[PDB]
């Protein structure tokens, strides 16, 4: 469960970073 | 522009698949 | 309903990729 | 050009089918 | 309506695939 | 050649029958 | 062989559509 | 059920034509 | 080759979706 | 099982198209 | 180049997620 | 703001990973 | 094994994206 | 056990610094 | 740039924490 | 070494957040 | 308050690091 | 050893001083 | 400004303690 | 050498913390 | 009591330093 929550947390950091790239470019 | 929206749609889907993993496991 | 949400999102991404293939090709 | 029109056409139909799965499911 | 729209869309994909066969053959 | 032509005419008819199914349905 | 298999498949589909046209009309 | 059957047949014909496209192309 | 291999892949998915529509509907 | 099989097949197709985009671009 | 490599890697993680979803589901 | 939100999201996952590391080691 | 390989995959994608942000920004 | 305790400690501080940056920025 | 540089530094730490989890797990 | 490598990494990131807080305040 | 909490946090991590140097030295 | 011991003693006094700054501040 | 200078000096000492744990460890 | 300059670094933070209490007290 | 305790601690660190000067010198 704690390794699934880490995956979820990592995933949503990745979505924010992609979101910033599309906002920029 | 089109490339970055494809990028965003991928990570939006990747997130929703990981959300499902956490809900299942 | 979330399994079908995931399915819908993947087909959206598939369509946008193939759209980009036609514009490039 | 013709082959890419076919991929796009097929991609539209696949999207229409998954859209009907989600409405029925 | 959705079912008939999908049948029409598939029918065009099939027609342009056969159009491509005839040109290639 | 003649066989590919018959394939084309068959698909033309199949598409025009589906078109009138949608018009009637 | 596959060309005639396809031709047979189109014919079988054309008949199913026409069959539904008569039921509806 | 009859429109769904018609739909299946069109998909089968469409895949048979793609088999030939792949071989010829 | 790669375009036609993708073309095949769309068809297979479309057929899987339709088989599910037919079973639900 | 069928929802997941179709989900696998969309991802499989989506991965193939992006592979082409990377070669083309 | 780098934008496309990120797109390909997103696709790979999306497929691994789904492969896991298919295994669990 | 968006950069700072990413930083925050990044170090939460990192804290979670180290918590896992601590529990495992 | 597969859950952790997925973790590695998201991690690699995250670093790719931030590498892009740094180059763009 | 002790050296991972130090990892956890630096992780807590790094997070608190980020949180201050985010509130100040 | 100090933000971006900072982000790059945490992304590196995250990756190494992950890489240790997968070797440990 | 791999653990110490991480710990050095966290030290770098913490010091650069502190440097940012000193510059901003 | 937040600034002072961060100083206390840093101080206590430094003490734990020096504790560790004592054991290894 | 005596150099390590003085280091520990220095860190101790530093912590209680910061502990006093936080109570006073 | 004096609290931030003290904060700078704390992290500066902590980094050097870490950097010496890596030689000794 | 580095152990001796850690000693110096700790001493300067110790001095600045006491100077703050004298200023505050 | 806390001011007097910090004073006792500082006295101890300085005495320890004297010891070291006596050993080296």
């Amino acid at each position: 469960s704690k390794l699934l929550e880490l995956l979820r947390k990592l995933s949503e950091a990745l979505h924010k970073a992609i979101e910033l790239l599309e906002k920029w470019g």
